[PDB]
């Protein structure tokens, strides 16, 4: 195993995913902050508290009551300073045709802002193609859903073998997975893991939780995502700063 | 087998799939629009111009480059005076607790003005039950989308199966099914068919076409999606009544 440093050198490393192996090395943090807020006030005040102790803040911005694209600029000066990526938790899962305009274009102009992106596979690699007509001239990379949290999630077997296979083939565009283990072994992939806080459990909606040393440690994952986790907790930073050291530590005993 | 009219009155019938039935078989269309633009007040000269020959359009908001609550009060004027339900083509496919955000919040409130809206089924039943907490008061309906069109789909198979599953588990807000054939033999559900042309080829980013006549005649759809194939006609009133004739015609022939 590599450490996060080394892996940002390979030779065949997505430009994108160097930059966070990097910054990851640089602050010892393998945690994403899922910033899951209906206001853009919140999502910039959590994106500046929680800044120094992240390596990724995670959007759905579609949740934004009052999005608007000079709220995102703001969050690209915010990224810009604590040193994070940005990731729009858009899941795109239509047709080529389509999600090209939907990762460019409409009000959210995401593909303008957004570092990383992820798709569901399951419309087969069209999804793919089409993302990376917008993603490639714009520096950007994606993340393919090999796995889900969920209770009764479908994305098993062989699905999540397509899921390889499709990144495999997409790697100019293709950074790594949203998987709840480690489901390739080449190293320039990145996996990243929601369903993560430190008790058991989970909600009424069919999300479960495993635990930083289950995903990191024993799973081989390198980034937790961490929604509730953190932000339900009454010190947001210190939550944060328990988060973001069981996945260091996770990742420094599995290295040796 | 049932008329529309008939299967309007089915004991176990959804309301909103009670309304559309009725209006496809007072109107003579089973013609959905996918009104693909980007322009709000190309998607209302459309609607209002083709509103008499469908039975639905279908919008995806995040594509509109002027979005407005204001323009969906004008859509939702037009669907009320031509008669035609209103379907957003969102895809969803988050775990159950987000999709509910994203369903009733943000910019788009897609809960207010949508009659209809579809998802994935990957995510497991959670994908449902949070999007039916919002849907059910507000007299919504949801279609799963048990098959795609798009070259590689994985939605095929063990897959497909497990959608029919979670939409007659959830029939209460699960009104039928997006796929490319008749996927259940409950008449009470809908099947609405995209990737439809009456030309037969694909797009260069993974769609493949079937005719009215293939998927409405021989494959035991109810409803043709249509896009390409009529939006970028040059008259697009004259296009649409082809596609009209071509699956009400192919519907009644299943009749008998
Ligand atoms: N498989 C997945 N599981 C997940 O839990 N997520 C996402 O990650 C966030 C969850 O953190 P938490 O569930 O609030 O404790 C949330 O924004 C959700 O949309 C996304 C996945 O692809
Ligand atoms: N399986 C599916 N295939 C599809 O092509 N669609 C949607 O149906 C529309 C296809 O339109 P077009 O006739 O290919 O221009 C488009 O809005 C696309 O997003 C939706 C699906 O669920």
């Amino acid at each position: 195993e590599l450490s996060f440093g080394a892996r940002a050198e390979l030779p065949r490393i997505h430009p994108v995913a160097s930059k966070l192996l990097r910054l990851m090395q640089k602050k010892e943090t393998n945690l994403c902050l899922s910033a899951d807020v209906s206001l853009a006030r919140e999502l910039l005040q959590l994106a500046d508290a929680l800044g120094p102790s992240i390596c990724m803040l995670k959007t759905h911005v579609d949740i934004l009551n009052d999005f608007t694209l000079d709220v995102m600029k703001e969050l690209i000066t915010l990224a810009k300073c604590h040193e994070f990526l940005i990731f729009e938790d858009r899941k795109f899962a239509d047709i080529g045709n389509t999600v090209k305009k939907q990762y460019e274009g409409g009000i959210f102009k995401i593909a303008s802002w957004a570092d990383l992106v992820n798709a569901h596979v399951v419309p087969g690699s069209g999804v793919v193609k089409g993302l990376q007509e917008v993603g490639l001239p714009l520096h950007r990379g994606c993340l393919l859903i090999a796995e889900m949290s969920s209770t009764g999630s479908l994305a098993t077997g062989d699905y999540t073998r397509a899921a390889v296979r499709m990144a495999e083939e997409h790697s100019e565009f293709v950074v790594g997975f949203i998987s709840g283990s480690r489901v390739s072994m080449k190293p320039e992939f990145l996996h990243l893991t929601p369903g993560v806080q430190l008790e058991a459990g989970g909600d009424n909606l069919g999300q479960q939780y495993n635990s930083p040393q289950e995903v990191i440690g024993k799973r081989g994952s390198d980034i937790i995502i961490v929604g509730r986790g953190i932000i339900s907790a009454a010190d947001r930073l210190e939550a944060a700063e328990m988060y973001r050291k069981a996945a260091w530590e996770a990742y420094l005993s599995r290295l040796g």
